[PDB]
DNA sequence: GCCGCCCTGGAGAATCCCGGTGCCGAGGCCGCTCAATTGGTCGTAGACAGCTCTAGCAACCGCTTAAACGCACGTACGCGCTGTCCCCCGCGTTTTAACCGCCAAGGGGATTACTTCCTAGTCTCCAGGCACGTGTCAGATATATACATCC
């Protein structure tokens, strides 16, 4: 069963893939994103934001 | 009538202020002058691309087991208080040497300019030392088997 992706899915996989980690940051207030193993990230970003 | 004592006024000298002129610190100007700039040439350091192989990383598993953690108890030590005595501090007095200003000549060392030559950079060619891989060999280790012996 192929589904499609939310807007915050869509959202996120364009930020990992094109990296905006001032993006990807946004309002946390640690902003500690890890993009090492980006392959992992996208699977995590198509699974559950 | 003559002589001595108290009260009050104007002129001579000291002081504040201002102007003209000379001296110290600093900045503008000028002159030398050597090092930064400009322009041109060329070689190569490094950026870029490409392929191969190995380490790291995120997120999960499973097993073991030793380290970590929690708790109770107990007792040793940190800490506070008190005494005591001794040694350091404050002060007065006396000494003394640091400090500054002086010879007296001479050598050491920093510059400026010059000469010379030995030695280290550079280039070319070559060969052997270092790095890697492997065949072989003697010392260390484990067991197979035979002989003396106790029950």
């Amino acid at each position: 069963l192929r589904v499609e992706l939310s807007d915050v899915q869509t959202e996120y996989y364009k930020n990992i893939l094109t990296k905006n980690y001032s993006a990807l940051t946004a309002g946390a207030k640690g902003g500690h994103f890890s993009l090492l193993n980006i392959m992992n990230e996208l699977k995590k970003a198509s699974n559950h934001p």
